[PDB]
């Protein structure tokens, strides 16, 4: 059985006191992803930066709304740093269709390249 629900789960994580944390392990246990990020009409044939402006998704990506992949927006709750300021709110990030199943979980769990502006691990092809 077990009917889903996005809101429980985003109640369980907005109420925790480490949201990721809550979701991490949520997601280790088998849990469902939250779902219904808002997915963009785009070409396809972007940069493939991570976090931009304007949808830049390239052939392996699919970009989406910021705020709608971020755990914080999505909980309706404070940003964690003293600014409460959101990197991806008023934007549009590119996740790779592999793990396009989970964007919150993937921007949670992955770092952005500030020399090239790619996930790293996901695009960045600097040297190392
Ligand atoms: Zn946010
Ligand atoms: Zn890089």
């Amino acid at each position: 059985h077990h009917h889903h629900h996005n809101s429980t789960v985003l109640s369980f994580c907005a109420f925790a006191v480490d949201p990721a944390k809550a979701y991490k392990d949520y997601l280790a246990s088998g849990g469902q992803p939250i779902t219904n990020c808002v997915k963009m009409l785009c070409t396809h044939t972007g940069t493939g930066q991570a976090i931009t402006v304007t949808p830049e998704a390239n052939m392996d990506q699919e970009s989406f709304g910021g705020a709608s992949c971020c755990l914080y927006c999505r909980c309706h709750i404070d940003h964690p740093n003293p600014k409460g300021f959101c990197d991806l709110k008023g934007k549009y990030v590119q996740i790779p269709t592999t793990c396009a199943n989970d964007p919150v979980g993937f921007t949670l769990r992955n770092t952005v390249c500030t020399v090239c502006g790619m996930w790293k691990g996901y695009g960045c092809s600097c040297d190392q």
